[PDB]
């Protein structure tokens, strides 16, 4: 065990850990032997390698670290002079050089190096230091190094201290407002919400005062239907999903026939129907038929003005779109069935699915457009989810930089008995900085190019991640540990370069190192109403403790909206999908007692008048709108950055959009369309015509 914990620290695999209830775990052998084989180390199948081939991967690993003649890159801080290892045969020249990312040329400067050299396969190697410029732009530059005929290269990423928007926010702390987009209809909706509907809803919450939209993960799934419901599954993090297409916005749709343009109506009549009903979400059929009328629309031919536009766009996404679209191509062709001695053409298909991409640039550029126009700070904040789903496009394209044969979850919990495994490969800690980040760069830069901040889901895993061998048990996992200077130091660059704001998703309990190394970027955490308890009393967080560098909510996706919460629907919905173990009556008693203490707390804040809740039956503490206004403005008087209103909320909304821990057969998890309290559909063009959306936005108003 001395050697396989020798080789698992070398690789950041965890040799033991605290669960989520606390408890102490020592991993086992076959454990860390299946992640070791997950990275890429070479030991036995059998998983049953012997002293010498461990101690023989540790010295393979000092002699491959001695050997690498740059660093995989060098990620640093705007300021800091960084000092870096480079290895050159001993006695040939090693000559670095900078090239910044706009072109221009930089210097290092040599500095003391003690390292003796050695001979590693018959060639003597040694070691130089050299330190880095302290007055280094932000970007994505590079590293070169010349040693006669031998030419090396990484990435030289600088990454800027902190985040404008933090103190912007904190200084002028501000609301806004929560969405399901695909749950919100318009009139002219397919069944579900699309990027219009994305940039009206914005248009109207910020009538009222909210500076920000925030919305689902919307990233691309299966390029035809069947398709995952979740956002949180996708099939790239990069790419957007082209169900959201509103087809009637494209400009060449208006080059249809005109009878074309009636049978496109005529599907059109019949989804928007769905609009005005309670039914679940069908994303397959809705799906279909938008790609049936974007095949038309793709023979259209597209004014120069356009064109260059499109060529454009193609240029700026470079190879990872080719790759993607590719993908698709070939999915669609194996899941499609050919005529005889018919083939499709791979390649205009590629190009279709390249073209999907730029529609859905221009309409969610569009939509941040209209949010900003009507007066939104911040307009569209996108949701990152953690991860891809193992056979799709990501897991191919990027697997140079995934360790596929391990899965990402969450160990053991009070509430999951056997933890949890979201089926996600985890980035090679390694070769994702070998590459030099770059597909970490470009994901965030497509998710925050029309967007005015980034809410990262499981902000934890910039830091570590727990993993399993695939198809095994959560309980047989382990944490693998990231470049956190790397991960969280990109995330801050590129929303930089975006003039962003970044939250990070907070719901754990880290160590303060961590915590630090995010607020001090002024990444802002996660504060949400029902899960606060007070740092100094026992009880419900005060209002004057809510964290300022934060973004504060009643409520998230994750949970029953207020209007059911406040009736006790998380249990009730928890039962009867039997997935509450305990008894029912119990729960509801102890939800009763904490949200009487929560009252409590609001009332010595002045937002709701000191009834004494504790005491009183759930239905003798107010009506419904009064007791949502009384949150609201507790959540609204806390310091806290930025707060957000659940358009839920203000809708009395009693149906929650996803159960945690259930599974599509048990609840239609992702397919709840926005409705009141009496199950009615409630339209993006009638948001406004309701007395509760006015009262609970007027209660959630700042200044």
């Amino acid at each position: 065990r001395r050697f396989l914990n020798e080789l698992a620290d070398l690789y950041g695999v965890a040799t033991s850990y605290t669960d989520y209830k606390g408890a102490h775990i020592e991993v086992s052998d076959d454990t860390l032997v299946k992640i070791l084989r997950a990275l890429g180390v070479n030991l036995d199948t059998s998983n049953l390698p012997n002293d010498d081939a461990i101690q023989r991967q540790i010295a393979l690993f000092h002699d491959r670290e001695f050997t690498r003649p740059l660093p995989p890159s060098v990620v640093a801080v705007e300021g800091d002079e960084l000092v870096f290892p480079v290895h050159v045969h001993d006695g040939s020249p090693a000559d670095v050089h900078i090239e910044l990312e706009d072109g221009t040329q930089r210097d290092v400067s040599q500095v003391e190096n003690w390292t003796a050299p050695r001979e590693i396969d018959g060639i003597r190697w040694g070691e130089a230091s050299f330190k880095i410029p302290g007055d280094l732009p932000l970007g994505w530059h590079k590293l070169h190094l010349k040693s006669n005929e031998r030419s090396a290269e990484c990435g030289l990423i600088i990454t800027p201290a902190r985040l404008s928007t933090a103190d912007k926010y904190l200084d002028s702390p501000r609301s806004g407002v929560m969405a399901q987009i695909y749950s919100v209809r318009s009139t002219l909706s397919w069944g579900m919400g699309d990027f219009n509907d994305l940039g009206n809803l914005a248009s109207v919450v910020a009538q009222d005062g909210a500076d920000f939209l925030l919305i689902n993960p919307m990233h691309a799934a299966e390029p035809l239907p069947p398709t995952e419901d979740s956002p949180y599954l996708p099939t790239t993090r990069r790419f957007i999903n082209p169900i959201y297409i509103r087809v009637e916005d494209i400009p060449e749709f208006n080059q249809l026939e005109i009878d074309l343009r009636d049978d496109i109506a005529e599907m059109a009549a019949e989804f928007r129907e769905r609009n005005l009903t309670s039914d679940i979400i069908e994303r397959n059929d809705v799906y279909a038929a938008k790609l049936q009328v974007l095949r038309a629309i793709f023979e259209m031919p597209r004014s120069s003005e356009r064109e260059a536009n499109f060529v454009s766009f193609v240029q700026r996404e470079g190879q990872g779109l080719i790759d993607f679209a590719t993908w698709c191509a070939d999915r669609e062709t194996a899941q499609s069935e050919s005529v005889h001695g018919t083939e499709p053409d791979r390649d205009e298909l590629t190009m279709f699915y390249m073209w999907l991409q730029w529609l859905c640039d221009e309409q969610l550029a569009a939509a941040q457009k209209r949010a900003v126009d009507a007066g939104m700070s911040i307009g569209i904040m996108a949701d990152l989810a953690v991860g891809v789903h193992p056979g799709g496009a990501d897991a191919q394209n990027l697997s140079h930089v995934l360790a596929p044969d391990a899965s990402v979850g969450a160990p053991p919990d009070g509430y999951n008995q056997q933890g949890q495994d979201w089926s996600q490969p985890p980035w090679h800690p390694v070769r994702l900085a070998e590459e030099g980040y770059i597909p970490w760069r470009n994901l965030l830069r497509t998710v925050l190019r029309h967007s005015g901040g980034i809410r990262v889901d499981h902000v934890l895993g910039l830091f570590r991640l727990f993993v399993m061998p695939r198809m095994q048990s959560p309980a047989t996992g382990t944490y693998i540990r990231f470049d956190h200077n790397a991960l969280v130091g990109i995330l801050a660059l590129e929303a930089e370069l975006a003039g962003a704001v970044v939250i990070g998703e907070d719901l754990g309990t880290f160590e303060p190192w961590v915590q630090d190394a995010l607020a001090q970027r002024g990444i802002m955490g996660t504060s949400i109403l029902w899960f606060e308890h007070s740092p100094s009393q026992p009880g419900p967080r005060r209002q004057e403790e809510y964290r300022p560098l934060a973004l504060t909510t009643v409520t998230t996706h994750d949970l029953p909206p207020t209007a059911g919460y406040l009736e006790g629907e998380h249990i009730a919905l928890r039962e009867r999908l039997g997935v509450l173990n305990t008894d029912p009556a119990a729960e509801l008693a102890e939800d009763l007692q904490w949200q009487a203490e929560i009252l409590d707390v609001a009332a010595s804040a002045n937002a709701l008048p000191a009834r004494e809740y504790v005491g009183l039956e759930r239905d003798q503490r107010g009506e419904l709108a009064e007791l949502l206004e009384g949150l609201h403005t507790f959540v609204a008087k806390t310091p806290s950055a930025l707060t957000c209103v659940c358009l839920v909320d203000m809708v009395g909304e009693k149906r929650a959009q996803n159960q945690p821990g259930t599974t599509r057969d048990m609840y239609p998890n992702w397919c709840i369309p926005l409705c009141d309290s009496e199950g009615n559909s409630v339209l993006i063009e009638s948001l406004r015509e309701n007395e509760l959306y006015h009262r609970v936005a007027k209660a959630s108003k700042r200044d």
